[PDB]
């Protein structure tokens, strides 16, 4: 058991890679308080990689953190936890917890996993490890902190997080941490769908999506979130839907690493596609009506019951409705309206779906439509005219 | 002589082809004033096409108009002319003019051209013609009202208008109205660059551009507006600049006849391109700087001289510079920095310009970066990955 690591034993964590929340700590340190660097950032630093956040903690009460910074720009609210602003770097300043506000050792125990629970002191260049930490981090192990059994019951979402970190760093989940998930997964249904929607994005949409879906599938965590989707999985292994989902995820992933921006309205529009299509089949051959009005129904429903687990915001659903709408429109080869279409704000997305639709089905009459719209959109107006 | 023409014998501008700004004439009629439809609208109606506006004129004081329409959504300001709103519809309601104002006939005289000064009443279905009006309409003639010489001096923009209508409608400028133009052309230099900008757009961007240019050139009206460009014309008639200024105008025109949003800042960035290219190279030898630094100066230069005639908005000058800059970036066979580029807001315009640049110079080198970028921009991240 090693509770304090000296800077000369702990990987660089060189004071010079800490941007300047340094100013935020030195200020506290000057005032008879303690300033520690917790969680995400301090993990990464030890890891070698570049911190994306810098969060700090202190034995200073939240009203004591208030006075010391009444002159600075403090962004809003939140019990405990204060928000400091430079600009394109905001710094989180949280008071230790335990009756309510306690010690560093106390605070370490209410933190979900090991590595995300290392602490750094500018004041002593030491990192504090009241937990597995340093070893877990070295061995590459996502270990939970209290008794898995009970923690997952208090906050089930911890279970999702477990996988998420599992995929983003190349690490494995501790056996005792792993055992309970498949049994307890269903517990995510007692979760406010909104909260789930956030974690759906943190999982797929943060550029690890593919590896995180593999892990979400291997622990039956995928199913409580996307029941409309699980249902159309197949024994064989790789139907058209099961291919698209992999692909859109690998791509959504590639875009993030090349630093593109990305549409979440898209990722859903892709994944629920084939289900929408299936529901269009049954809706038409049964209860016989036109394919158009049928399809329209399939949307409301697919989206209704999906929106029953994740709470997709009215905004995204409505763009999705459009990316699907375009799928039909683009299908019928025709003229004049084409300009009207190319103009559509969600066109770029709609094209990228048709892209997938044709890659996965390997249906060459789509890949046909795909070359046509490919050329119609990079082509200049005299030739655009000639294509109709 | 032939001053009042009845519903049957006029190309029945049928009461049914008036947008319910009929509701606004009615309140005026019902209330004891008369109310007539003028110009823009009544001209297109008699011609058959769908009007783009409906302006009504009345003999109510601007003060009496203000009172009668209190219950209404009347958008403010501007002596005389009064404005009324509905949905996507605004209805211009101006008093007649003449101490200041008086009889319908007194008004017809301060209007610039014949055809735009026909009057229609829904109260009688008669159109009043107190000028060549009807006959000129039939004959296909833009004819100034009073004494050309005097009027063009009173307002030089009447000159541009004349050439604009000439081009948009398909008709000839009457002799007595054409003679003074080439002489008085310069007169435009005495006018705020603001106005010249406004009108510069009604001429080239309204989707008649090309024809309106063939005219602006044939009347030495082009030069006062684009000193910088005129200077670069060539007797041959086939320099790459001249080709481009034609093409871009044609293309802009096509865009407008297929209801596309058109970019103002593109147009300019296309015309001045070659003057920018030229002023650049001259700065390159005349004063041995790197080409990259040279260029940015040349941008500054080309822009102030043009700003010296047209009051181009700081808004649109930023966009233009950006479109041009991208022209260097896209030339370097850039690697992974490309993703960032693909993302630029302006990239579509930059691309559309590299587009032309290849088409007019009939260069193969460039024609390649066009085929390349054409693909990289529609490909999927797998494919796209590869290309780099
Ligand atoms: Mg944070
Ligand atoms: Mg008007």
């Amino acid at each position: 058991q090693v509770t304090v690591i000296p800077r000369e034993q702990h990987a660089i964590s060189r004071k010079d890679i800490s941007e300047n929340a340094l100013k935020v700590m030195y200020r506290l340190n000057k005032a008879g308080y303690e300033a520690w660097l917790v969680g995400g950032g301090v993990r990464d630093l030890l890891l070698g990689k570049k911190p994306k956040d810098f969060d700090v903690t202190t034995n200073a009460t939240p009203e004591q953190v208030r006075k010391l910074f009444r002159n600075c720009r403090l962004v809003g609210r939140r019990f405990r936890l204060a928000h400091v602003m430079f600009g394109p770097e905001i710094i989180e300043v949280a008071t230790f917890r335990g009756n309510i506000f306690g010690s560093i050792e106390e605070d370490a125990q209410r933190r979900d996993f090991t590595i995300n629970s290392l602490y750094y002191s500018v004041a002593d260049f030491t990192v504090r490890d009241y937990v597995g930490g340093m070893k877990d981090l070295k061995d590459g192990v996502i270990r939970l902190i209290g008794n898995p059994e009970t923690r997952y019951r208090e906050d089930p979402v911890r279970m999702l997080r477990a996988v998420r970190f599992a995929a983003k760093l190349g690490m494995r989940i501790s056996p005792e941490t792993a055992e309970p998930i498949p049994r307890l997964a269903t517990l995510l249904n007692d979760i406010p769908p909104a909260h789930l929607f956030e974690e759906s994005l943190k999982l797929l949409q943060a550029g690890y999506g593919y590896e995180t879906y593999k892990l979400l599938c291997e622990y039956h965590l995928f199913q409580p979130l996307f029941p409309t989707i699980t249902r159309y999985f197949t024994e064989n292994g790789d139907s058209p839907m099961e291919r698209i989902i992999e692909q859109v995820l690998k791509n959504t992933d590639t875009r993030i690493h090349n630093d593109m921006r990305v549409n979440p309205a898209f990722l859903f529009a892709a994944m629920f596609w084939y289900p929408l299509l299936e529901t269009a089949q049954k809706i038409a051959q049964e209860s016989g009506l036109t394919y158009h009005d049928a399809f329209a129904l399939a949307m409301n429903d697919v989206l209704d019951e999906a929106c029953r687990s994740l709470a997709i915001p009215k905004r995204l659903t409505t763009l999705t409705r459009d990316i699907w709408q375009l799928q039909l429109r683009m299908s019928r080869r025709q003229g004049k309206r084409a300009w009207k279409l190319l103009e559509h704000p969600k066109f770029r997305a709609a094209y990228d779906l048709l892209a997938l639709r044709a890659e996965v089905e390997r249906n060459a009459e789509l890949q046909r439509l795909v070359k046509w719209w490919g050329e119609f959109q990079v082509s200049a107006p005299p030739d655009q005219k000639g294509m109709l």
